[PDB]
């Protein structure tokens, strides 16, 4: 026997699969042709749309497309994390005794989901996904967590695997991962203190990691449990929704769709505002009509965020105050989070510890994904 075994990243966000074939952990591309996946559920009339032809939807089907599942997942209804969120989402979170499900209209008639199918319909996809590149089942997996995950978020989150068809066989801390992929375990016999900056499209998670000869131990957490990817585009939303506001006069702010238009074209823009310094928003006949033709400067990017961008600094200190160590101490700094891409972030942090050289060399979005795939292997028999 042998068995493809496979170590997923789930996101809150997006989600990347990856393996390691003999040498090296590529990681399974998508069928549209991404390294990633939008963690979105999509119920319409005719059929259930996982992935990204659902993310592509939500504007012509809102109340009816679940996203954003991994918040809900490990915690029971009357919890505080729920009753604030459940004022933010196009869809119905209800309660059956005590724990929660999405209330949605599938192919006619009215459902209702518990988180971990939520979750668990991503895997699905993402376990399709292993599928079809390699050419075989594959029924292993390796799941990853973020570092604040107790047993219920856990018990949760394996069972999204399990559900989903997988066997899991170790479900690690993302954090931990990280580490892993640049092989800062496979060390040097001396004792380790790793950072990790993931900065998602929804969470902002920093960790102190101790590896203490081979093993590592999780120190101190922290951040800002609702800064992100998606905060961004909303400051680029935002301002081009008063830019043209004001070009012709017309405010569009509440037109669902016009307004969603504009979103995935200024998320498309600060992507590449990592590379280019210009980015160029082309979305045809907008809003009554009115085509909208406009640029957006990495300089007048930056400035709009500077007060987010900039305080994400702040916790690095506090993790290092709970974590017991000075700047200095840290042996690495690990670049986790897709995020990590905006040159502005990378800068701050770097300048943070004066200089250090960043670990950054391998996509701040599939990372935690690279090492889910190592410690499979390891665990794989
Ligand atoms: N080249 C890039 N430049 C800037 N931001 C990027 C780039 N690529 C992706 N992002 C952003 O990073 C976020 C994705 O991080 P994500 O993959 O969700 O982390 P996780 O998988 O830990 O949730 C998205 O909001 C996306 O817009």
């Amino acid at each position: 026997s042998k068995g493809p075994a496979v170590g997923i990243d789930l996101g809150t966000t997006y989600s990347c699969v990856g393996v390691f074939q003999h040498g090296k952990v590529e990681i399974i591309a998508n069928d549209q042709g991404n390294r990633t996946t939008p963690s979105y559920v999509a119920f319409t009339d005719t059929e259930r749309l996982i992935g990204d032809a659902a993310k592509n939807q939500v504007a012509m089907n809102p109340t009816n497309t679940v996203f954003d599942a991994k918040r809900l997942i490990g915690r029971r209804f009357d919890d505080a994390v729920v009753q604030s969120d459940m004022k933010h989402w196009p869809f119905m979170v209800v309660n059956d005794a005590g724990r929660p499900k999405v209330q949605v209209e599938y192919k006619g008639e009215t459902k209702s989901f518990y988180p971990e199918e939520v979750s668990s319909m991503v895997l699905t996809k993402m376990k399709e996904i292993a599928e079809a590149y390699l050419g075989k089942t594959v029924t292993n997996a390796v799941v990853t967590v973020p570092a604040y995950f107790n047993d219920s978020q856990r018990q949760a989150a394996k069972d999204a695997g399990t559900i989903a068809g997988l066997n899991v066989l170790r479900i690690i801390n993302e954090p931990t991962a990280a580490a892993i992929a640049y092989g800062l375990d496979k060390k040097v016999r001396a004792e380790r203190n790793v950072l990790i900056f993931d900065l998602g499209g929804g969470t902002f998670d920093v960790s102190i990691l101790t590896t203490e000869d081979g093993i590592f131990e999780v120190k101190s957490t922290a951040g800002d449990t609702h800064l992100g990817g998606e905060d961004f585009d909303n400051r680029m939303v935002n301002h081009f929704i008063a830019e043209f506001k004001r070009k012709h006069k017309k405010d569009i702010s509440e037109n669902k769709r016009a307004v969603r238009r504009l979103r995935t074209a200024c998320e498309r823009a600060k992507r590449t505002l990592s590379s280019s310094t210009q980015a160029s928003i082309e979305i045809d006949s907008l809003y009554e009509g009115i085509d909208f033709y406009t640029s957006i400067t990495r300089a007048r990017f930056e400035e709009l965020n500077a007060d987010l961008f900039r305080g994400t600094l702040d916790p690095v200190e506090k993790a290092l105050r709970d974590a017991k160590l000075d700047k200095s101490q840290i042996h690495d700094i690990v670049l986790v989070g897709g995020s990590t891409r905006i040159p502005k972030i990378q800068k701050l942090l770097q300048d943070f510890f004066n200089g250090k050289e960043l670990n950054k060399s391998i996509n701040p979005d599939e990372a935690v994904a690279y090492g889910a795939a190592v410690q499979a292997a390891i665990l794989s028999g």
